[PDB]
């Protein structure tokens, strides 16, 4: 019978002024299939100074160096581009909320259902100016425990910038005066051409269809791949071809067994072309590569066509060949601006069944360390944006105290309830 | 009363060859800067029925001429986390001690229960300047006696136990009177070098473990706890009757690694909830291909580790620990497995990340009983009469350190040595569950 109430919701304003200013984001900020909210829960045990007093302060604190967070993002119809509006004006919304259990009937979120974990994550407050781009909630349970739910407009911030954001905020938290990178701005640096005469790309058009879609009847559910799978995967998948000095990713295999079995479970059109989305990261692709204080998008989608035919036929060896070869290409400096190009074309002039990405979050907690006083956080959900849930799967990594699933790696898919029946059969065959 | 170790002259000891002048790199297995500690161990000497420091200088100067390295300086870029080796330049040489101690070896019975500080006298410190450190010295310290301490300090960036032990063989043979080091030293640290996944997290395993109630202290204590042979025996036969071991043999490594795991999550008294994680490491001299020479000396392994939860270690029988154990080793024996172990530590190198987490439950086994296997030390003051190898200050927290008795106890052949460093109230409980 679990209920969580929010007791308030107060908005927090930079502990400093901040002049009056207009900021433009990214050509990768700017993509329209970049305006989601990316959300993540941290889950911190109870101890042997209240959490959300602390929490609080630190982000007054830290809206002083990321007071882009604290403005107000809107898109113009002149421009169909994003405007961020912060100084004097704002606020971060911050919400404190109980809930009638103990952390431990949560299991730590390990086996949450994804609907279920929005009652611990805040939602992003909308006004004249548009709406604030971050937004964090605090859920006190009954043991003493509590999450520490966040929200963020994925146009302001990738993976990257996320895990900085929230380190510095526990940081500040814990005493520290300053975070340890000073956040950037710089987002001109991924601006792109737009070319007047080129038709642009749009990922998923003219995709293989399938037979149970449409239908709203959607289930999403967590994967585990153990390590030992893993491993037994890239045995086999080095013996059907030696890559010889390079080494296979589990990213690699796994995203390819991934497309194997979605294709095969959601029955596409064996005719028709599937499309294989992936990130890759291009911090050092500029020169010079960007500092660590940057915190906007810095990655581009990389696209694998191939036919439903093929994804069904091929060996795993084959489409992680396809997969090397595509990240390659994403670290050429000229492709990265007919990328750009590409999107401003998309964003200028303003269905997918059949069309597949990859999402990697593994690294969510690599970034510094979380720890104000309730040492590191047990564990770290990542929740995929509802937006865009039925076209991702998203790797991320277990609860550090999962002993058993060290070196693993889970996959949240969501698909129609029929097709994620024939798809959890296909991933038995991982073990 | 007390005991005074007088420090007569240091020297820079060069080589007696001419060497190349190169600025070397070092392998993925040297760069991780978790290794970047400072082996030490003390070779104890007694009398003839003076002569040997004058021997043992010669000695270090034409060993110098073969792994010409040491003389070097150690020094890790901030351009990519990367330590250098600088050879052949001007000043370069190992540092050399020659000590006088107001007692006799006597009195100190052998090292056989030195303190680790008193030990630490007989040690040479490393050589540190503006172009780095050192990664080798010596201190020959005289014992009125006539017997003498052979001090050694190695930078475990250079060098694993096997490349130790390969080096001090080497340089006792050249004092024994050999021209030649028996095995030719071969540098190749690029055999060992690992290429980054540029789409993989780092993992660092054992990050952040089980929380100890008497965790943080200054009350640590080291200990060296003595395990006789026949309580060996009587702990592998009882392991034996709990599981079918078919017939792979279970090592003394293996049963006793276990119990060292369970009698000190019970000693530090680890959140029963949180994760404990065993480390242990595994040569991979023969893992890679092609194998490495006899002559490499670099670090040749790999370190594996053991994730439960302290409430698992404490109920699962000897035998579950065991089958986890050889599982770990069965996976560094794998060609593919080393190549992305190494491309990990790469990403961990170059990506410079936070140092994180609680290491309360973190237990790291080392294994040097192997320390004096690779040859004679004999020069002649005839095979040490014991070899004491002190744990790293950086890592003795975490560590077990397993070691062969002195060579004149003869009531503890196929005896084991395990020094271990706890709190104080820990090392209480966790000598009684070693009573057993």
């Amino acid at each position: 019978p679990l209920m969580v109430e929010k007791m308030l919701t107060e908005m927090v304003k930079p502990s400093k002024h901040i002049p009056q200013q207009t900021l433009n984001l990214s050509t990768l900020d700017n993509d329209p299939y970049n305006e989601v909210i990316y959300k993540a829960c941290y889950v911190f045990k109870a101890k042997n100074n209240r959490p959300e007093a602390l929490l609080r302060e630190a982000l007054s604190d830290l809206l002083g160096y990321y007071y882009p967070l604290s403005g107000s993002l809107k898109r113009q119809e002149s421009d169909r581009k994003l405007q961020l509006s912060c100084g004097g004006d704002g606020g971060v919304p911050f919400t404190v909320a109980t809930a009638n259990v103990e952390l431990s009937s949560l299991k730590n979120l390990e086996n949450i259902d994804s609907d279920t974990a929005l009652n611990f994550l805040p939602v992003l407050h909308v006004d004249i100016d548009g709406y604030r781009p971050f937004a964090l909630q605090v859920t006190k349970f009954e043991c003493g425990g509590f999450i520490l739910g966040m929200a963020m407009s994925h146009a302001m911030c990738d993976g990257y910038g996320e895990g900085h954001i929230m380190c510095a905020l526990t940081d500040l938290a814990g005493g520290k005066k300053k975070p340890m990178v000073t956040p950037i701005w710089e987002r001109e640096r991924l601006v792109g051409k737009p070319e007047d005469d080129q038709p642009p790309f749009v990922p998923g058009d003219d995709t293989a269809a399938s037979p149970y879609l449409p239908t709203d009847d959607w289930v999403t559910e967590k994967i585990t791949i153990r390590a030992d799978s893993i491993r037994r995967l890239k045995e086999a998948t080095l013996k059907e071809y030696d890559f010889s000095n390079e080494t296979i990713t589990t990213f690699e295999v796994i995203g390819a067994y991934l497309w194997k079995s979605r294709v095969k479970a959601l029955n596409l059109d064996r005719d028709g072309v599937t499309v294989l989305g992936l990130s890759v990261g291009i911090r050092n692709v500029v020169d010079p590569p960007l500092p660590d204080g940057y915190y906007g998008n810095a990655y581009i989608d990389m696209y694998v066509p191939l036919t439903a035919r093929e994804v069904e036929e091929f060996t795993i060896s084959d489409i992680v060949k396809l997969i090397k070869e595509a990240k390659r290409n994403a670290h050429d400096k000229d492709y990265l601006q007919e990328e750009l190009a590409n999107t401003e074309k998309i964003i200028k002039m303003n269905k997918k069944d059949g069309l597949f990405c990859l999402t990697d979050w593994r690294n969510i907690g690599i970034f510094g360390s979380m720890d104000f006083g309730w040492d590191e956080p047990v564990n770290i959900v990542p929740v995929v944006p509802s937006e865009t849930a039925r076209t991702v799967n998203m790797f991320m990594r277990p609860s550090r105290l999962e002993s058993d699933m060290v070196g693993g790696v889970q996959i949240v898919v969501t698909l129609p309830r029929i097709a994620m029946v024939k798809f959890k059969e296909e991933m038995e065959a991982l073990e």
